[PDB]
């Protein structure tokens, strides 16, 4: 048979290692001539593995790059002026590595250049919450000092956003063993831990979805007018840059001012974590300076798009992507996603080449600049939007296949639960003392979801990853999936070697997965959900799962605004119409089930009832989008206003009552919070009579 | 057979006599009970008919009444103080309806309240141009004066907006005998003239698509939240009040200052056409004075839905509606139109009756506060943007089916030029002298079009009525047909009784239609398009039709821009980019009309290609909207920045070229014009792209 056993049973472990491998001798940053030629080679495999087409699709957008002959670095200067401690000008090379040329120094991709001197301040991790007690409580200010931060938590834009805002200068960011230094477990090369000389690398932007800051809304394409820099979206106004530990050491000893608050504050250097601002004493009129270069610079950038025709519907899309761009060597991000994707299109074009299609038409997508802002998927989705709008049935992520090696994860729409509930009930778990098990079981007892008991964690969607566009702009019903570690001991600062030179292929053979057993596990999943996605006959979403859901939302943000018991009598403040709209949402898609289920086995009933089940994600979409963030355009799920990693559930009512007991209009925050539960139960009830009878 | 002769047979001139009778024997002014009575009643009748569901839609809307104890009026004012002459307080009623209770008197709907003095100035038809010719040419200034402009031209909101910015405190609209007095043709009662009595009422918002004032973007349901009077949108900020010629002479008689200065200025009436400030010598020290106390009032509204179900497509919908308010007895304004799709809506209804139903879903509407601001329509459609975005297939209007008795006026997407040339041809003429001749052959020869000789003129979609949210912010392919006059003799002025009480059963009967058999003729093109559009088993669209036509507007938008070779040179501004992407177009349509003519006669892809026609007029949508204009979201076509009633093509580049030599940056103002190049050629592409091959 041509089903999904067999799909799934000629996809091979060792095939996924041999593709890291290949995928992983030399760097691959966005906009080099490396990752063109990256680019080709990937453009060549699929069309020999059988894909009807292989095409790239190139953009010029707007890149950051280091100056090769002006390093960045940061100093401590004293009265004369003299740099007395100067920080690393790149991370020492692992072994094997020391003679590959082409390795881009840490820096904060689009910092503007600067040479900023001045007091520090500590932050922690830079948090909203960060520094509201720091201004509200300890009345500390920052304006004009330099602050520095903790990676952590949060997204990194979201701290440079926050310390900008709070008046500084300027922004240094490191690495704390605290939240990078797992116990017990040694340095690279030797565990999987950060060594003190290793440094995060990632952009420091705020674009809220718009893709090149210099073209939202449409395709960077040979015509494109542009903005000017100074009308660029989500470009940071001060100067930034990452260190790692041992150079963080050296700039914290030395602090005074006030203590840290609490312990929550202190990381695990042996330092006070004193808040500042300025030294102690001694050291009083010693001050920081940083010395970033950087240039932005319009640069090409290319995807790699693959397409393998439906036979039924090929005017419907199953989509498949990850990007292939690394910041070095991309050992886990993203190669360890990207080889699961070579493999699981290998497997299909198998099937292909012995004359099976799928029902609906798969895209697989390399795509380009995901580390400089979601940029290759963002361009080429403005290029295509009306194709997706209205073909567009599901979009399957495959960045890193492993963040670690104890269970599962999975984040996607709730139409996605059934499908993969029933999906890792088919297959067999990897897990030691789970032998002969499924997936599913393993999943569920290592992973419990915080609701349900007998049913396994999955997460909403956030962002930081290039579903953003497909998800939040377009409506199109997305997921992930990858190996994770223990939720109990999750810090949420990521890995200890991410966006690190050290993250390589020997730390993944070595260290996460020797057998290539997880990675086989994600492309099982990730592979077996665009299988059924693209041939089940009945699209296999369950929108019960979404009433389900969006009554647990009504619950929580009901909860929030209850907080102020006083002014929702005042302003008179009902979640009434929310709850209705849930409710008739539940009923509504209860009716709809049992359609599904009795209709008459009538393909135009059934096409029909299918573009019900598409249309029902797209049905959420709000075209003026939410306030000041016209890209993210989804009512239900953005991102995180404090932090774009972390979806946030009703954002409109969300940043409405946040922090509301501070407005000086509490008449004007009130209606806002009125208008955004009016504009929520009404796309509710518009979501929902979708799914009623058509006429 | 149950075939369009069938329908087309059953459509009687007698019957669309007895319902114009009927729904014109007293007023039906939006937001009253009689016009609540009205819609119950069309709803009764509908079901009677055979529909399978009709519905009353209903939202609460800003309207706009006069205080019927505290009278609207102008006065010329003494030195005093004393009011020594008065305009009227009512239009005099025609004969027979002297008694008739709750005829609305003469005003302009949404005018604040207020009662400035002083100085007139006479603009002409206070369009941008006279405004220019006022300011720039004459040096005369309008600031704090109030001016009086005839009718004519443009539509009333534009002559208040452009007045506003002018500095105005207060605007007065009449209709000159020049723009409403026909040669040779007596006053109603005696023919279809305006007395000296006579008045047009009409709203004065600027709206821009927007529907309700007080919930832009969102149905005004139960539990809307509406924005304050102060952060509505569209109202004017002067107040605003329409007269007849017998009172404008009165307040025109004494002006002084300038001289008009050229003739194109210059009226019918016995008066010098000064423009001002003031009155001549003796009467220096006369003024004008308004009184305005009509008020804004939240009020509930009404819309008719019926729903006639496909019997293959029901979850495709061709929707047929036009408005059911009226300003008095709507004897051409609605009611014409309504008697009209009511005919239809019983014919479709015997057919049913019979056993047939048509391939696609029918759906008829007769909306509410039309004369408002589209506000029925546009709530509705707010309110099912999402069923309507992915399941509407076209919408024709059905507003007034007569403005004269001289020959055929279509006005559509280009996607519908086919359709209507092969409907035409299959219909009988009802013009005297072509007794025997199809209305294509009469048509053709009283309105040649200015491109093609041999055929017949069909006009852009303008705006000021009920499809402009189903077009130009929605992107469902719209149409409408209607008799009309001459256009050698067009003056754009519309027709003499316009939104006056004189408007009447017996204008209908005695003047413009005696047989019913222009009407009969609107009825077989009305109601012959939606039956070819819901039952055609391929939708009866030709993209190449669009192709031709984008590029008549290419051509067209480069012939303004080269007004200005030494900016072009300059700023380096090229059209290449539009060229390029229209020619792909006409490539792409044509390869598209290949495929749907050879392809295999299956039904998805038959079901495939009729989503690529459907989707064809959705892909000229802009999420982003035009400048300032949000709700106007078709790139090809807008409502005119000065006149709403007129379309202008690729309307972004035009606003962007328009007056372009003030403009004081002129290095921003041709970005400006180069960024509206880069979204027009994008989106063409874009458009074309769609009808591909899909995979
Ligand atoms: C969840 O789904 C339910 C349906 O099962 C929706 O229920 C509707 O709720 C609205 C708001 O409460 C009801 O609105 C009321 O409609 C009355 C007239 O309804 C009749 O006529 C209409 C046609 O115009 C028919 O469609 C309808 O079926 C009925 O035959 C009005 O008279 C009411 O207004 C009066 O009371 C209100 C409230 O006190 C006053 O403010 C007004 O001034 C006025 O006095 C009112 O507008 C509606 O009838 C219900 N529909 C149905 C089919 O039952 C919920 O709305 C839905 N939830 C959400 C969030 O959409
Ligand atoms: C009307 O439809 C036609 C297609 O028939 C479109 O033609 C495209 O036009 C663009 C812009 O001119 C061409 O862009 C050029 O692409 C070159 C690479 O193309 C090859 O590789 C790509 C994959 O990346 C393939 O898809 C493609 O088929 C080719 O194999 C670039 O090298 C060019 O850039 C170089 O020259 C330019 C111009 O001087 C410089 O600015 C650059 O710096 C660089 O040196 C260029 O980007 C494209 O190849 C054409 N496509 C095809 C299929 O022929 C029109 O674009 C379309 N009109 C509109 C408005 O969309
Ligand atoms: C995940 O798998 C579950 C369990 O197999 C699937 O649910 C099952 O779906 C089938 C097929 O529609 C249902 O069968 C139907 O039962 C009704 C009940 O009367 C009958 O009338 C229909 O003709 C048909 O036989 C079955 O009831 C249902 N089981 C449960 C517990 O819900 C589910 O659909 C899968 N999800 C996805 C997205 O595929
Ligand atoms: C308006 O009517 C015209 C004239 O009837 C329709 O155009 C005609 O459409 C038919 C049906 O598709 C075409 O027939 C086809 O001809 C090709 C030519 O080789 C053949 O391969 C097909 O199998 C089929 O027989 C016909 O050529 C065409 N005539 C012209 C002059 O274009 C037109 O489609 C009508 N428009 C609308 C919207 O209905
Ligand atoms: C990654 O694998 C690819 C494909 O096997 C290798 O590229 C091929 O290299 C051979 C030998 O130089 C050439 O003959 C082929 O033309 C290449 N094929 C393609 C499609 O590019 C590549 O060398 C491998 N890279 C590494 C570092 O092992
Ligand atoms: C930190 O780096 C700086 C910059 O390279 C060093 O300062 C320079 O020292 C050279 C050689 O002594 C002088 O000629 C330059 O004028 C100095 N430049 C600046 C900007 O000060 C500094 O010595 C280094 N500090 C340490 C502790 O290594
Ligand atoms: C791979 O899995 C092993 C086994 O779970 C992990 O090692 C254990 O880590 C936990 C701490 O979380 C300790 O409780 C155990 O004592 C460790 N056992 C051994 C044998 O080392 C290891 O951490 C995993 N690798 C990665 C990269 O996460
Ligand atoms: C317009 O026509 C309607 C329908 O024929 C008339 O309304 C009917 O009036 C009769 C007599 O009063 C009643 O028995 C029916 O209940 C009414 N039907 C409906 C559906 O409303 C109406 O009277 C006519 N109006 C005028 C001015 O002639
Ligand atoms: C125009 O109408 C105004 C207002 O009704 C008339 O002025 C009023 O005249 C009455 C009776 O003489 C006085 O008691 C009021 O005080 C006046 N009101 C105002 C506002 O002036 C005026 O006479 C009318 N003018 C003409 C020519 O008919
Ligand atoms: C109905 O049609 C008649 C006949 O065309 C119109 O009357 C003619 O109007 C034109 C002026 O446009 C004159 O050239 C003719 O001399 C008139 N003839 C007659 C017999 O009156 C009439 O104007 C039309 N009615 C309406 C409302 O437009
Ligand atoms: C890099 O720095 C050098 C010298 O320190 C300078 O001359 C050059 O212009 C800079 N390059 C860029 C791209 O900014
Ligand atoms: C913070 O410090 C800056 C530095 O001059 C000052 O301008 C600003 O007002 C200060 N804010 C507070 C709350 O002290
Ligand atoms: C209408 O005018 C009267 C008296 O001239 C005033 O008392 C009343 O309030 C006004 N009505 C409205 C609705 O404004
Ligand atoms: C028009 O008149 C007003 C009235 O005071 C004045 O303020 C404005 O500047 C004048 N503009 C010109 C161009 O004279
Ligand atoms: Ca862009
Ligand atoms: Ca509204
Ligand atoms: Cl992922
Ligand atoms: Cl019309
Ligand atoms: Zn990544
Ligand atoms: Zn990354
Ligand atoms: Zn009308
Ligand atoms: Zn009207």
């Amino acid at each position: 048979k041509h089903n999904m056993k067999a799909f799934l049973d000629e996809l091979k472990a060792e095939n996924i290692k041999k593709f890291l491998y290949n995928f992983t001798q030399i760097p691959h940053l966005a906009g080099t001539e490396q990752n063109f030629q990256l680019a080709k080679q990937i453009q060549s495999q699929w069309k020999e593995f059988g894909l009807d087409s292989v095409e790239l699709a190139h953009y010029d957008v707007l890149l950051s790059y280091p100056n090769k002959t002006h390093p960045n670095y940061i100093s401590i200067i004293n009265e004369d002026g003299n740099e007395i401690f100067n920080t690393s000008l790149f991370e020492p090379p692992p072994p094997g590595y020391e003679n590959v040329s082409d390795i881009v120094p840490p820096f904060s991709a689009f910092s503007p250049q600067g040479m900023p001197e001045g007091d520090l301040v500590y932050v922690n991790y830079a948090r909203t919450e960060d520094f509201f007690k720091l201004e509200r409580d300890m009345k500390i200010n920052c304006s004009g000092k330099i602050v520095i931060a903790r990676y952590g938590k949060v997204f990194r834009g979201n701290k440079v956003k926050n310390a900008q805002l709070a008046g500084a200068k300027g922004v240094i960011l490191y690495s704390d063993p605290a939240d990078y230094f797992a116990p017990g477990v040694k340095s690279y090369p030797d565990g999987w831990n950060l060594p003190g000389g290793g440094v995060q690398r990632g952009n420091i932007l705020n674009l809220n979805g718009a893709g090149d800051p210099l073209t939202p809304g449409y395709p960077a394409n040979e015509y494109a007018y542009r903005r000017g820099i100074a009308e660029a979206v989500g470009l940071p106004s001060i100067p930034v840059h990452p260190i790692g530990y041992y150079d963080a050491q050296k700039l914290l000893e030395k602090m005074g001012g006030s203590a840290p608050p609490d312990s929550s504050w202190r990381g695990s250097l042996k330092v006070p974590y004193n808040v500042g601002p300025g030294f102690t004493g001694n050291f009083s009129t010693q001050k920081v300076k940083m010395h970033i270069h950087s240039t932005n610079e319009v640069t090409r950038i290319y995807n790699v798009i693959g397409t393998l025709r439906g036979a039924v519907e090929p005017d419907r899309y199953v989509i498949l992507g990850g990007h292939r761009d690394s910041w070095v060597f991309g050992g886990i991000d993203p190669q360890s996603g990207a080889a699961v994707v070579h493999e699981i299109v290998r497997s299909f074009g198998t099937l292909k080449k012995e004359g099976w299609r799928p029902r609906r038409t798969i895209l697989f997508a390399s795509w380009d600049a995901e580390e400089f802002g979601l940029l290759g998927s963002t361009e080429w989705a403005e290029e295509n939007s009306r194709l997706l709008q209205e073909r567009g049935v599901a979009y399957i992520n495959a960045d890193s296949s492993i963040e670690g090696n104890y269970t599962l994860r999975v984040d996607c729409t709730p139409l996605m639960y059934s499908l993969v509930h029933n999906l890792t009930k088919e297959l067999k778990s990897p897990d030691e003392g789970f032998e002969g098990k499924s997936l599913y079981e393993s999943w569920t007892k290592k992973s419990p979801s915080p609701e349900f008991s007998g049913m396994p964690r999955i997460s909403k969607l956030g962002s930081g990853n290039d579903f953003e566009v497909f998800f939040q702009r377009l409506g199109i019903a997305s997921g992930r999936a990858r190996y994770t570690k223990n939720w109990e001991t999750n810090k949420f600062s990521g890995y200890p070697l991410y966006h690190s030179v050290y993250e390589t292929y020997e730390l993944v053979e070595k260290f996460y997965d020797p057998m290539f057993k997880y990675h086989l596990t994600v492309a099982q999943v990730r592979g077996g959900m665009v299988f059924e996605l693209a041939n089940s006959i009945v699209l296999p979403f369950d929108c019960r799962d979404y009433a389900v859901v969006l009554r647990k939302y009504a619950d929580k943000i009901y909860s929030i605004s209850m907080k102020h018991p006083q002014e929702m009598k005042t302003y008179s403040v009902s979640f009434d119409s929310l709850f209705s709209a849930v409710k008739n949402f539940t009923e509504i898609a209860s009716k709809f089930s049992e359609r599904l289920q009795d209709f008459d086995k009538n393909p135009i009933v059934l096409r029909m009832m299918n573009d019900q089940l598409m249309f029902l994600e797209r049905a959420f979409i709000d075209p003026l989008g939410l306030p000041d963030r016209p890209f993210y355009r989804h009512v239900i799920y953005a991102p995180s206003s404090h932090n774009k990693y972390a979806g946030e559930s009703f954002p409109g009512i969300y940043d409405a009552l946040f922090d509301i007991e501070s407005k000086v209009d509490p008449s004007k925050a009130w209606g806002e919070v009125k208008r955004q539960i009016y504009v929520a139960a009404f796309t509710v009830q518009a979501a929902a009579e979708t799914l009623s009878e058509v006429a």
